[PDB]
């Protein structure tokens, strides 16, 4: 019974040419640069499925997809080298930030 | 470089005899019965090592130590079957939420 929910239920992010925070579920990860994106809510049963992110010594640019056609993003830069998730759940979303968002640590399900 | 983070950052709940909410970073999954609990903040580089869960057809009581031996409960009642997380590194909590807290989906690095 119940709803499904997620622990990764909401994502902002501020960016200017890098990414200078994530902000999961209102908490605040990075510094106060860039500007702040508005806030993506996840639905019940809603999950990251696409995710393209740019990254060097930085996240630099991050964008995904979500399983029922939404979008987020990109947001931040040109910089960096790009990877992307393709057929995924993403299911935790960790890192290391500082004034800046220096790493990501992203958990997910790969179909 | 950076600070460790994780996207679950701070656990709260409500319960009487069950679960009757989590509150995973300031988001509430559940309904309004029960006492609240105080929240639990993670800090860097901490994670939750060990956890006790009583569960029936609902989450009834939710216990947790941290790698920092820092504690977070029991909260909830006396009933349901326990299972215990031992020697692991909690990633996510998911689940399904009503009025109480249906089911719990725990994502976790087993050592």
């Amino acid at each position: 019974g119940g709803s499904p929910f997620s622990g990764l239920s909401s994502i902002a992010v501020r960016s200017g040419s890098a990414l200078d925070a994530i902000i999961i579920d209102g908490v605040h990860h990075g510094g106060s640069g860039g500007n702040l994106s508005p806030t993506f809510t996840f639905g019940s049963g809603e999950y990251i499925s696409n995710m393209t992110i740019r990254s060097g010594d930085y996240i630099d640019n991050i964008s995904f997809e979500t399983n029922m056609g939404r979008r987020f993003g990109p947001y931040g830069g040109s910089g960096g080298s790009a990877n992307t998730l393709s057929n995924v759940k993403v299911i935790q979303i960790n890192g290391s930030a500082g004034d800046y968002l220096d790493s990501l640590d992203i958990y997910y399900e790969q179909y």
